[PDB]
């Protein structure tokens, strides 16, 4: 067996290697990447993803979330609180204020000290989930925007024609903002390039050992636990790297900086946060070793987690059993 500590692996591609996207996944996986969960791929250095970051003010955050944190610094949930709308622009300078900017720190490790001692008592203001693609329309190789789509490997897969899109997505972060303990929808993976600006910390639970971590959610977060099944699907709950050693929960964190691609996983629980002001763009892709995982994907059915269009037919396929009461759900 490859990689059996679950280490987080750092690959780097020649732009030969770097031509073929699920070809290259499947070599990451040869390899037992996919054990820790997370996997940070560092680009051909001839690769770009554009020119240059010049013209991208005019974007607009229509619905920028302030992040509000309740519990203990080690232990907390966060809400989030919409905003006015606002351009990346107004948001940049917003993230640069005195109020929100990066404090002093000496390096990585106290800036992680910082944002575990403080991150509860701040509210910063995150520019998350905005549908929209940086990558230049000319950029062939690992563009976002150009990946074969879930629908497609499905039908690849299984057999059957489904409705649904998918597409990527921006998010703008400043200092402080936060993605709490979550796997992705349908435990699909997720491929994440940071395009611009101050890095972002990553925390990973190992796939094989996720229901640890669910173990501990449900004792840390009782009331969220008994309202919901599967409540880490809310995307509120945080635990520090501290309180997860402290329970023995096996993990590993990264930091990924700008110009790096970071890939999850299937069912690879992940949390973090950001140093600064930047913009990354994320999206969800598919292979057919995540199908399996997709049948064993657990489901809010309580309401409250986020249902996207393009969900149904993976849960009235893959789950048809559980389709009904999680469409009543949503
Ligand atoms: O970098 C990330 N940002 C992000 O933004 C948030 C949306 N809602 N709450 C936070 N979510 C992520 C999820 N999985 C990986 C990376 C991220
Ligand atoms: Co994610
Ligand atoms: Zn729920």
């Amino acid at each position: 067996a490859q990689n059996p500590n679950c280490n987080i692996m750092i690959f780097h591609p020649t732009k030969e290697e770097f031509n073929d996207f699920d070809k290259y996944i499947a070599y990451m996986e040869s390899q037992g990447a996919h054990r820790a969960g997370l996997a940070k791929i560092i680009p051909p250095k001839e690769w770009k993803a554009r020119e240059t970051y010049d013209n991208i003010s005019e974007i607009l955050i229509a619905t920028p979330l302030q992040q509000v944190a309740s519990g203990r610094a080690g232990v907390f949930t966060q809400y989030h609180k919409k905003k006015k709308a606002m351009t990346v622009g107004e948001y940049r300078h917003l993230a640069n204020s005195k109020k929100y900017q990066t404090p002093p720190h000496q390096n990585f490790e106290d800036l992680e000290r910082k944002y575990w001692k403080n991150r509860i008592y701040n509210s910063p203001i995150y520019g998350a989930d905005i549908s929209g693609s940086l990558f230049d329309e000319n950029t062939k190789q690992w563009n976002l925007g150009h990946l074969g789509t879930i629908q497609d490997l499905l039908e690849k897969e299984c057999g059957v024609v489904i409705e649904g899109v998918n597409t990527p997505y921006l998010y703008f972060g400043m200092w402080k903002t936060t993605f709490a303990w979550h796997t992705e929808d349908m435990d699909l993976y997720s491929i994440n390039y940071l395009h611009l600006g101050e890095p972002k910390t990553w925390y990973v639970v190992p796939p094989e050992h996720g229901q640890r971590l669910e173990r501990l959610a449900r004792e840390l977060f009782p009331g969220s636990s008994r309202g919901c099944g599967a409540f880490l699907r809310h995307k509120v709950a945080l635990i520090s790297p501290t309180v997860l050693k402290e329970n023995g929960i096996p993990f590993n964190r990264i930091t990924q900086e700008a110009g790096e691609f970071m890939v999850t996983f299937p069912y690879g629980y992940h949390a973090g946060f950001n140093h600064g002001f930047n913009c990354a763009e994320a999206i969800n892709f598919a292979t057919p070793r995540w199908i399996d995982y997709g049948k064993m994907a657990s489901q809010c059915s309580c309401g409250e987690a986020r249902v996207t269009f393009s969900m149904d037919a993976f849960v009235r396929i893959l789950q048809p059993e559980r389709y009904d009461l999680w469409k009543r759900g949503q």
